RNA sequence: GGCCAGGUAGCUCAGUUGGUAGAGCACUGGACUGAAAAUCCAGGUGUCGGCGGUUCGAUUCCGCCCCUGGCCAC
């Protein structure tokens, strides 16, 4: 054990439920988050270790705060409270033993990292902390240290969390972690697939993510999870450096998306929800990772379609959404289109036909496609003239869409009259002529 | 409570832009057979999980539910 800021309102609701003879402990992330003094976000996650009945506790607590109560999995209980601006999650876990303190420490020693192993008493919050793993000492040094490499081997998905949190909380992972990763990167494959997928996305969520992705490529964890990435190396132009730099540039372009896309294209950008907590932005970055996955398979003619099917296979395997992998695949197939239309514009051969076709085929990925094309044009070292030509091409497409665009009898006649419309009796006579 | 994948004949499974339904085991009858095996030919009354919505037309598109399975601490 080592010795106001730790306060959360709903902790009161924990005290008005929890019995007089039972004790409660605040454990894990929320402590670390607060020790770092990091801003409490709109998403709040708190973890508890209680000596009372987790089911009863969570039930009455949930009835108090007006959230939904549920249990899963050493069964752990949870309460979820969700309204549009803020979302709370409280995980309640059982703590049993003859000795309280010994049991608490016993639990804390099993956790993934030092900073996560810190715990406090709920009553002292409403300040003596428990960190047998010496978390705080590492937090002062800006270090993220696994409690044991055995703990990381027991639950290999933690190996991914290390990469995430270190970037997310801006900490430096210690040496034994990287050493152990170097040993067997493949270890992550021991835990469940959906957890790896979820962590991968959670990494793709933050804007420094390209650094972590590079770390996963160099340490070969990414290859272990996504084998098709390793096949970017066998072809020399450096393709892997090209794609990773394409990703970094895509994040830069994403931050600059306001000055590139028009207002109507920026309107709904980022609003598509995938896997519940993630947006089409993550899908954009994933699209940047896979933007050329087809070059090793095939000058490379068909590599975009091949890319699409490969991405589809990956989405199938890694248990993404159907709509998520569909979106990313569609993003990959069309990845070279703005360059083609750019080539049509530079020679002045681009007209209403090609624009109409472009907005017909894919209008949904248009902003994503534009940003991605810009990023790729940056990573390939295109001359400034070419870049500006591309951005003016994009300008022309948006300019075209914004203003300049304004048994079977039903099936063919309706479609034909709708196509011809894109004057009742006249059109009727036209349909009558269309019949013969 | 959240995400993901499935729901189609008794069992078990296909079906990328909307039309009228498909296989195999199994089951019934029949044929070659002293007999049978096994093989060939014929037989599917399916509220395409459920109720609405757009369409003349929904297994397919959209919306809301039901059921089964997989995941959900740090």
């Amino acid at each position: 054990x080592x010795x106001l800021n730790f306060y959360l309102s709903y902790f009161d609701d924990v005290a008005k439920v929890l019995p007089r003879e039972h004790y409660c402990f605040i454990v894990g992330g929320w402590v670390r988050d607060r020790i770092l003094g990091e801003p409490v976000g709109y998403n709040i996650d708190v973890d508890f270790l209680t000596t009372a009945d987790p089911v009863e506790l969570a039930k009455n607590f949930a009835k108090r705060i007006g959230g939904h109560f549920f249990v899963f999995e050493p069964t752990i209980a949870s309460v979820v409270l969700h309204l549009p601006p803020y979302r709370y999650r409280f995980d309640f876990s059982p703590l049993k033993g003859k000795d309280l303190e010994k049991a608490l420490i016993e639990d804390l020693k099993e956790r993934d990292f030092t900073a996560n192993a810190i715990a406090v008493n709920l009553d002292d919050v409403l300040t003596i902390v428990y960190d047998p793993t010496g978390g705080i000492k590492d937090l002062e040094q800006g270090l993220l240290r696994p409690v044991s490499i055995e703990n990381l081997k027991r639950d290999p998905v933690r190996v991914l969390r290390g990469f995430r949190i270190a970037i997310e909380k801006n900490l430096q992972l210690t040496e034994d972690f990287y050493e152990f990763v170097k040993e067997d990167p493949r270890i992550v494959l021991k835990s469940a697939v959906e957890r790896i997928t979820h962590e991968l996305f959670k990494i793709m969520k933050e804007k420094t993510a390209h650094k972590v992705i590079r770390e996963l490529y160099e340490y070969g964890v990414l290859e272990a999870i996504i084998p098709e990435i390793g096949r970017l190396r066998e072809v020399k132009d450096p393709l892997d450096e090209h794609t990773l730099k394409t990703l970094e540039y895509l994040e830069q372009v994403i931050e600059d998306r306001a000055k590139y896309l028009s207002a109507e294209l920026l309107e709904n950008f980022g609003k598509k929800r995938v896997l519940g907590e993630f947006t089409d932005v993550e899908l954009l970055k994933w699209g940047a990772l896979f933007h050329d996955i087809g070059k090793p398979q095939t000058t490379f003619y068909e590599h975009d379609k091949v890319g699409a099917q490969i991405v589809r296979e990956i989405g199938e395997r890694l248990r993404w959404g159907d709509e998520a992998t569909e979106f990313v695949a569609k993003l990959v197939r069309h990845h070279l289109r703005p360059f083609f239309l750019r080539e049509a514009f530079k020679k002045g051969e681009l007209k209403r036909r090609g624009m109409a076709n472009f907005w017909r085929e894919c209008g949904d990925i248009a902003p994503h496609l534009f940003l991605l094309s810009i990023a790729d044009a940056m990573a390939s070292g295109d001359e400034e003239e070419d870049i500006k030509a591309l951005m003016e091409t994009i300008a022309e497409l948006e300019s075209f869409n914004r203003n300049e665009m304004k048994x079977x009898x039903x099936x063919x006649x309706x479609x034909x009259x709708x196509x011809x419309x894109x004057x009742x009796x006249x059109x009727x006579x036209x349909x009558x002529x269309x019949x013969x």
